[PDB]
Order: C-alpha cells, then sequence, then structure tokens
C-alpha cells in the first residue's frame, strides 16, 4: 500500500510548496 | 517511525503556508 | 506522537487557507 | 473523538480551495 | 466518522486543485 | 479498499502540485 511512503512524500512535497510560497508572498507581499 | 514524524512536519509546514497566504491575500485583498 | 494533536491543527491551518484563498479569489475574478 | 471529525472538516476545506481555485484558474487561464 | 469517504474525497479535490494550478502556472510561467 | 490508493493519488498530486507552484514562484521571484 505504501501509506508511509506516500505520507513521507507528502511531508517533502509539502515542505518544497511551504517555500515556493514563501517566496512568492515575499514579491507579492513585496 | 515516521508516520507521526511526517504529520507532524506536515502540520508544520501546512501552518507556514497558512501566514505565507495570508500575507498575499492581505496584500491582493488590500 | 501527537498525531491526533497534528491533525486537528492541520484542520484548523487549512480552515485558514481557505479563507485567505476565498479572499484572493474575490479580487482575481473579481 | 477529534480524528474522524477533523479529517471531514479537513475534507470540506480543501473542497472549498478547490472551488475558489478554479475560480481564480478561470480567470488567470482566461 | 466517514474517515475513508473524507479521504477519497480529498483526493478528488486534491486531483482537481493540481489542474486548476497546472493552468495558473501554464499562464504565468507563460 | 480505497485508504491506501487515496493517499498514494494524494501524493501523486501534490508532487504535480509543489512543481507547478515552484513554476510560478520562479517567474513571480523572478
Amino acid at each position: 500500500g505504501e501509506i508511509a511512503q506516500s505520507i513521507k512524500e507528502i511531508a517533502k512535497s509539502i515542505k518544497e510548496i511551504a517555500w515556493s510560497i514563501k517566496e512568492i508572498a515575499q514579491s507579492i507581499k513585496g
């Protein structure tokens, strides 16, 4: 089923998203 | 074990995302 | 592990995100 | 107990997010 | 509790979001 | 059974979202 693996990957992806969105916010809130 | 850790990290990343998106909305809504 | 707590917090953050994104959409769809 | 409730609320918030983001895309894609 | 159902719906919503965001990215990265 | 499948699909969609948002940030941050 790979549930532990899926969840681990989700955490990795969400961490990446949190950074990309930080960069967007930094230019948009300026 | 990874599951509890991944979920906690997910919780942290998503809270960071909530704050970045709030900054974007604050500028985009004005 | 705090899994029940992590998940509770995730729900709180995602709820906040749903509102911020609603405000963005309201100005962007106009 | 919170877990089933948090997840249901998460499901609801994310569905709301899907609709807001669809509104943004509809304007941003045109 | 509807946990299996909530999670199934989350997957459906997130799939929709992945597409809307693809359309946004396509116009914004251009 | 759906839970393992939904979560895997969620993992895939979120990875796609991480890549789309990275493309947006790359343009919005420049």
